[PDB]
């Protein structure tokens, strides 16, 4: 089996992305935002505390033929931006894009955080990453993907992130239409859950190529570019006037810059983040200091490829015995 499912950004910034998601017999359609850097599949229900729900859609267990009650298991997940959630769990069919999967753990939130509420676009989070992962207890739970491997024509799932556009997923198939050149695939760590990876290096704009290895994840679920102190500040300093602001919580810069692009290396090839993807816009409403999309990873414990690189390149999930990640331009 496939599935193929178009993914969208959820305002003008890119700030996420959504992804229809068929829950439940007769199916309910949320939109979720894919995360390859957790492993839990979560929804605003029927359940969440009501004054914590405000625009998103909700699933309602109780509407669903094919819903059971995974009796005693709950699940609570705290995320690197500080927003958490929390509740019960429910199995139930889920399909994407044309793949099914039954038995699917459904973990039905009773609360959200702030940041969740506020996000009338983001019915929940489905988890990509590894099982591991998972926070269901007292029995850990499987991601979709997991459960559906088996089933797969291909054990893999592909991100083809767009700029201020629509992009999709697939899985269980790599759709060489939508991709230039070949696909370069590099070692993954699966120690940490994540899908971890080491860049061979970066160049700023046309600068020359530092060969240095970058340990990092390929996440999803985080907006922007995370990386050490070090590189961030050399991409930095190309741009006029840039500076780290404290009481912003990272780089800004004037919004009349031209910015420079950003090269990483995947093994000996090179993808490259045109300028425009690293521009968030103004910190405030009207403000001309505008928000950088690389900032450092200093004291995150962690460095992050999320969306400003990925929507740069189609990447290939292989969820082979051997895990890999491929990365190709497009």
């Amino acid at each position: 089996s496939t599935g193929s499912a178009t993914t969208t950004p959820i305002d003008s910034l890119d700030d996420a992305y959504i992804t229809p998601v068929q829950i439940g017999t007769p199916a309910q359609t949320l939109n979720l935002d894919f995360d390859t850097g957790s492993s839990d599949l979560w929804v605003f229900s029927s359940e969440t505390t009501a004054s914590e729900v405000d625009g998103q859609t909700i699933y309602t267990p109780s509407k669903s033929t094919t819903a059971k009650l995974l009796s005693g298991a709950t699940w609570s997940i705290s995320y690197g931006d500080g927003s958490s959630s929390s509740g019960d769990v429910y199995t139930d069919t889920v399909s994407v894009g044309g793949l099914t999967v039954t038995g699917q753990a459904v973990e039905s939130a009773k609360k959200v955080s702030s940041s969740f509420t506020e996000d009338s676009t983001i019915d929940g989070l489905l988890g990509l990453a590894f099982s591991t992962l998972n926070t269901v207890s007292p029995t850990q739970q499987k991601t979709f993907f997991d459960n559906a491997k088996a089933s797969l024509d291909s054990p893999v799932f592909t991100a083809d992130l767009g700029y201020h556009a629509p992009g999709t997923y697939n899985f269980g198939f790599i759709d060489t239409t939508a991709y230039t050149g070949s696909i370069t695939y590099t070692a993954v760590s699966t120690k940490q859950g994540f899908w971890e990876w080491t860049s061979t290096g970066y160049a700023v704009g046309s600068g020359t190529f530092k060969s240095t290895s970058i340990d990092g994840i390929a996440d999803t679920g985080t907006t922007l570019l995370y990386l050490p102190a070090t590189v961030v500040s050399a991409y930095w300093a190309q741009v006029s006037g840039a500076k780290s602001s404290s009481s912003v919580g990272g780089y800004v810069f004037p919004c009349s810059a031209t910015l420079p692009s950003f090269t990483f290396g995947v093994g000996s090839a090179r993808i490259v983040i045109p300028g425009d993807y690293i521009d968030f816009g103004p910190i405030s409403t009207g403000s001309s200091s505008c928000f950088g999309g690389i900032q450092s990873s200093a004291g995150i414990g962690i460095n992050i490829f999320g969306d400003v690189a990925l929507k740069a390149a189609f990447v290939v999930f292989n969820g082979a015995t051997t895990p890999t990640l491929g990365f190709a331009s497009k």
